[PDB]
């Protein structure tokens, strides 16, 4: 099939789902390749072509360090890009139903991996399911990460900032001019991202030029008040520079970018990971920074000020979304052992998660994490909920309480269902990230998954369709549970599992009373 854009013409695939049939444009540009000149620069408008662009494959990946902690292992290797690396790598990708809708809601997934890799053609995010079984046109792009993405010299255009932010913007400004050629509605546009791409979305919210691209959002697992989200201009600075003497280019801010920009991008990316003295598993060595452009002043100020697009917003976490960064540098953890750890262990552990963090600092946190209800686990649970609470639970519930109070509709949830097919161990739990193959549908898929998996998947898809179309994540017609709007007073939330759907109140309750009050002063 052609469908004809603002810049040309592009050709999709037929593709066969459950009995049914997808239409997908994999591949189409959104930007002009960020090349020579251009690299750390904005991304420039596309130039209009002639004849029908092939949009018959995913396209490159944008250039990233890859995970070689576990070779061959697929828990691992599963994140890792499925698609050559290059830096011409701004295209995006559209699922859409067919027949072919007519005014169709639009779902913008947006990937994480701390924005220094990462995405749109892992398998995972494989939007053709959500095409088919709900009929939402489903959205997905590539965006530059690392160093290339968010190298920031604030207030020089050479290498402002957020580079990679902007590419989702044009990304999104693409779906408005564009999207109602698919059959779709621009005026129903829901971004839905993990991790550093839920934070992403959150920035969104924030971002006054994003504020007429979307209509409501989804965060899974992160937003931008994560302690890893966002760059200080202080780090900003002194990672900029550590990546100059690095490679040979220490110098006028603007003669430095110059000289960057006659590097190979393998130079680049072997060197940024030597721009932090001592980082955590995280890694957000190069990300959004308060720029002047994107992000007009500190996101916490802004959040707490009511500085942002008034809207619904559906927000959640993992069980244990700490566990997985445990393997990556704590002592005495294995994906091939019960990891059963010592309190020593466990200090050098916090020595890791924690580096800058002062001693007294460190101390409240095993305090706090340490009364014990004699367990040989009890170090291992406590330390994962540690990096869990403090990275991704707490700041996704703080985010979600302020911007509820300014009167916007707000549902959470906790998912807590751990994949039956999960590669890693089981004291891993409900891991980080694992929840994303159930919001994509994989498990309707049989030829794979238990029944209750699928029934599980059939259920979220139906909620997060619902609340793209319709801003109400419910579930009405198979008597399911009603999810509860999230208020500051109340704060209401939906568990989500295989077993039995239950509405509780307060998540984590004294955990994020430390991490909100107290922690943020040491
Ligand atoms: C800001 O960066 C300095 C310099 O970092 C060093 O040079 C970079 C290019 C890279 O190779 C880093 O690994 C180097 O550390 C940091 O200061 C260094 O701190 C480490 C701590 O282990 C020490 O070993 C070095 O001697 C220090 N180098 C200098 C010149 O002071 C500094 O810590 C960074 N600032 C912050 C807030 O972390
Ligand atoms: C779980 O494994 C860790 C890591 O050890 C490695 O992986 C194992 C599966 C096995 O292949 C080992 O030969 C590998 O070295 C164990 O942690 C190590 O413990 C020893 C002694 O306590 C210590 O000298 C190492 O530095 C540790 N390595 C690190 C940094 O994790 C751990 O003891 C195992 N857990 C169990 C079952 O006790
Ligand atoms: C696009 O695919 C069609 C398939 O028949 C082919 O004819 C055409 O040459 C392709 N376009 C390019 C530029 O290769
Ligand atoms: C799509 O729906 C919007 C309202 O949500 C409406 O304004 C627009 O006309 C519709 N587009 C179509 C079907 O032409
Ligand atoms: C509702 O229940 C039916 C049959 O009991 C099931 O096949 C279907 O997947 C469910 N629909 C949703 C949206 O969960
Ligand atoms: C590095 C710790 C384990 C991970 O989270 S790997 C990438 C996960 N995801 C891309 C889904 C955020
Ligand atoms: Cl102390
Ligand atoms: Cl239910």
């Amino acid at each position: 099939i052609i469908i004809a854009t603002k810049n040309g013409k592009v050709r999709g695939m037929q593709l066969t789902v459950f009995g049914g049939t997808v239409t997908a444009f994999l591949g189409i540009p959104y930007a002009q390749p960020p090349l020579g000149r251009l690299r750390f620069k904005k991304p420039q408008s596309l130039t209009k072509w002639s004849d029908i662009w092939n949009a018959t494959k995913y396209a490159n990946s944008c250039c990233q360090n890859i995970d070689q902690s576990f070779p061959g292992f697929h828990g691992s290797e599963m994140w890792n890009p499925n698609t050559d690396l290059s830096e011409d790598c701004l295209y995006l990708n559209v699922w859409i139903p067919a027949p072919k809708p007519k005014n169709a809601t639009v779902l913008i997934w947006i990937y994480g991996g701390g924005f220094q890799t990462g995405t749109s053609s892992l398998h995972v995010y494989d939007g053709k399911f959500l095409a088919r079984v709900e009929r939402v046109i489903v959205v997905s792009m590539n965006y530059r990460v690392g160093a290339l993405g968010f190298l920031a010299l604030p207030g020089n255009p050479e290498a402002p900032g957020n580079m990679g932010l902007f590419d989702q913007q044009l990304a999104l400004q693409w779906v408005q001019k564009n999207i109602a050629a698919f059959g779709g509605n621009p005026k129903s546009v829901t971004l839905f991202g993990e991790s550093a791409g839920a934070a992403s979305v959150s920035l969104h919210l924030l971002s006054p030029g994003s504020h007429s691209l979307f209509t409501r959002a989804i965060l899974q697992s992160g937003s931008f008040n994560a302690p890893w989200a966002v760059t200080s201009l202080y780090e900003a600075r002194n990672r900029t520079l550590n990546l100059a003497k690095l490679t040979g280019c220490s110098r006028n801010e603007t003669e430095i970018i110059k000289c960057l920009r006659n590097k190979d991008p393998q130079e680049i990316l072997l060197n940024e990971a030597f721009v932090v003295p001592y980082g955590t598993p995280l890694s957000v060595n190069f990300g959004p920074t308060v720029d002047g452009d994107f992000l007009t002043d500190m996101p916490d100020i802004l959040l707490e000020l009511g500085q942002f697009k008034k809207t619904q917003i559906l927000v959640g976490v993992n069980k244990d979304e700490g566990t997985a960064f445990l393997v990556y540098g704590a002592p005495g953890f294995s994906k091939d052992n019960n990891s059963i750890i010592t309190r020593k262990e466990f200090q050098e552990g916090l020595k890791i998660f924690f580096p800058g963090v002062s001693e007294f600092g460190k101390e409240s946190i095993l305090f706090h994490y340490t009364d014990w209800v004699q367990r040989p686990e009890n170090y291992r649970e406590a330390l994962g909920d540690v990096v869990g609470d403090y990275n991704f639970i707490c700041p996704a519930l703080e985010f979600t309480k302020k911007f509820s109070e300014w009167g916007n509709n707000a549902f959470f949830y906790y998912f807590e269902h751990r994949s039956s097919k999960l590669p890693w161990p089981e004291w891993m739990g409900v891991m980080h990230g694992y929840e994303i193959e159930f919001v994509f549908g994989l498990p309707l898929e049989r030829r794979d998954y238990t029944k209750a998996e699928e029934i599980l998947s059939r259920s979220i898809v139906k909620r997060w369709a619902n609340f793209a179309k319709y801003g109400n994540p419910q579930e009405t017609q198979n008597q399911s549970t009603s999810w509860p709007v999230f208020k500051s007073t109340e704060q209401k939330y939906l568990t989500l599992n295989t077993e039995s759907t239950r509405i509780m109140t307060k998540l984590r309750a004294q955990q994020c009373r430390f991490w909100t009050s107290f922690f943020p002063k040491v």
